[PDB]
């Protein structure tokens, strides 16, 4: 049987790595993209379709699920895996970001109280407990995603609180034997865009010790240049021998650049959400299928894509569906976009394994931005 | 290779029949239920899923498709089958009903002019042409669905116009060699609830000659007792050796009773539309999955149903999805309901074949209405 958690690096090129995370519910190939399944569904896809695209792991959200249908309810029903019909690993975000994004809130050292978008509470202890009730495989520490921009003083105070919360998260996780034995716990680095704070945060997290390390506090409006600048110094601060997870990222070019900077895991609502809105990813860049120019275009969404959508339906048909507001339009766009993202990750993994990732990155960018 | 059209009756019980329609694109088992795919999609289902439920044929709509994406456009793109990815037979309604249901309208002996829900025109000739452009396998005559209730005088005048239009439809269809050689044409009986008018309509249609005969002008608010009363005398008026198609029907009990009265084909938006709205069909009657009583119900939608939805997901999960407005909720409810309808048709076919349909009808009703 597979271990609770084992990350092995099979090949490297510069800062980029490729390998596998073994967990009880399955193997995760890295660098990995996690489709987002916020409300116990990857929107518009059956789990079998999510798997068919190549996904090894999906993301769920503590915040959304605690509100609807409820964490205790999901536990009573057998846990998130059984509930939604996905039997492979699930990573759950801790709520620290979504509560401040979507909720009225009252923040304190204890945690956050908030009104549902009914009053609810999150704290390191309650967040870890909810993730336990869901039966999450990768549990995220409860943190605070510092707003951007942040002054150095505010970024420091925020980061310091997150580090205290990281320790509380660690202890809550460890105190629950079943969770400690079957799931993994990732810490989340904060510190805004400031190198010294990022270093202090990395040091605090490494002292506590986690199974993996997320770079939090990015993809919050800073833009790619700044994000990459922060990754340049932040990722090397994390333990080399554990996965590095960049939360909420991102566009295909964001992913490529982040892998170049040592990131192993990603999640983003972009392929699903923008798919439903008519944006299809292609190797020649994104297209908006609603555009009149596609009304009689018999080509598939992308000329090379191996997904079932591109094997069977035309741009013209999908254009019609999206224009008409048809559910099948959302389904097809989403399946294609998630498949595209997985094919991107596969090309990244293969190119690193073959020592030609730098060339892949260059070729990818040249064509995607042509 | 299969013929253009051949209807064979394999077994009978009272007025009920079971058999097959062979067409170039496939075999249709009768009695048949046709999922509705109004805008070139059976809402929330891939065509492969529609087929997996057991459907042999689906319905499309002249009215909707002529408006969006356009009949000429679909022809340019290779026809409706290629466009939507359904390679089996498609029946298209002629527009005669939907124009008056959904459109401002100007009616005359020539046809109907209307404003899109841009000005458009339908006539027997244009309707048949549109169905040709779509590449329909079963083409419906362009008719007028008489409003209910109707006075005998108005019902007669309406029916008479429909019969003149039936002849024009016949001639338009026959004048187009490719269509005449590859598709079938069904006439539509009118006459409201009046036996003498139904007889005159049947006589007119039989004199013209069609590949099949629809009972039109029902499922327009008359209710089941009245519908059944009209079927009692109307169906025997139609040629015995051709299919009998009851347009727009209906609930499971409507279907059973109509088969008892000699109907071979059905279409209805109920399983798809009401599925999206949270209504699931079961052998113990419909349930509304949104009801709080299902929030922790681990049972499948129906206890016996063989569909993929009932094999994998709980009422509790689907309840959550529908409550949350999740697309997967629409997908799962729709697949189950269409599968239920097909299982109903299979049970009907098997019971007629075995000479126990009367008993099936009785047992079905006893349990469904318990
Ligand atoms: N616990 C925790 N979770 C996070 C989630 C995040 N998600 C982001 N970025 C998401 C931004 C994002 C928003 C919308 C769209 C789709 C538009 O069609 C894509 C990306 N940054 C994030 C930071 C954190 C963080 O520090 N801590
Ligand atoms: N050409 C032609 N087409 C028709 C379509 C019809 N469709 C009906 N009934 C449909 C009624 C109907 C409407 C909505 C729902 C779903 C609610 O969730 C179910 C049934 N009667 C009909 C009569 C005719 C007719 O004479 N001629
Ligand atoms: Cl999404
Ligand atoms: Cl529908
Ligand atoms: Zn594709
Ligand atoms: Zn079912």
């Amino acid at each position: 049987d597979r271990p609770r958690f084992s990350f092995s690096i099979a090949a490297r090129e510069g800062k980029a790595r490729t390998g596998t995370i073994e967990m009880k519910r399955g193997v995760i190939r890295t660098p990995a993209f996690m489709p987002v399944g916020t409300a116990a569904t990857v929107k518009a896809l059956k789990p079998e379709t999510v798997r068919a695209t190549g996904a090894d792991i999906i993301l769920g959200n503590t915040y959304h699920l605690m509100l609807r249908p409820g964490a205790e309810r999901i536990a009573k029903l057998g846990g998130l895996h059984s509930f939604m019909g996905w039997d492979r690993p699930i990573l759950t975000d801790s709520g620290g970001y979504q509560v401040m994004s979507l909720s009225l809130t009252k923040q304190s050292e204890e945690g956050v109280t908030f009104k549902s978008h009914s009053r609810h509470m999150l704290s390191p202890e309650r967040s870890i407990e909810i993730q336990h009730l869901l039966g999450s495989d990768i549990v995220m520490a409860f943190d605070e995603c510092t707003p951007y921009p942040a002054t150095p003083s505010r970024a420091a105070s925020s980061m310091e609180r997150s580090m205290r919360w990281a320790k509380r998260s660690r202890d809550a996780f460890d105190s629950r034997k079943e969770q400690a034995e079957n799931a993994a716990l990732f810490g989340i680095q904060q510190g805004s865009v400031f190198e010294n704070l990022r270093q202090q945060s990395a040091d605090a997290l490494a002292e506590i010790g986690f199974d993996g390390y997320a770079v939090g506090g990015l993809a919050v409006g800073e833009g790619q240049d700044e994000m990459f600048r922060v990754l340049d110094f932040s990722v090397p601060m994390l333990p080399d021998d554990k996965p590095h997870y960049l939360m909420g990222v991102g566009k295909p070019d964001d992913i490529v650049g982040a892998v170049e900077r040592g990131i192993d895991m990603f999640d983003c609502v972009l392929p699903t959400r923008s798919g439903r809105n008519g944006q299809a990813f292609t190797w020649d860049g994104p297209i908006n299928i609603r555009n009149a120019r596609f009304s009689e275009d018999l080509k598939p969404l992308d000329s090379e894509c191996h997904c079932a959508v591109c094997q069977k339906w035309s741009r013209a048909y999908i254009h019609h569906l999206i224009r008409a507001g048809e559910i099948l339009g959302a389904m097809l766009m989403t399946e294609h976009n998630i498949a595209f993202y997985q094919q991107l990750m596969q090309k990244i993994r293969d190119s690193i394994s073959e020592g030609r990732f730098s060339q892949f990155a260059q070729d990818f960018r040249a064509r995607y931005f042509a």
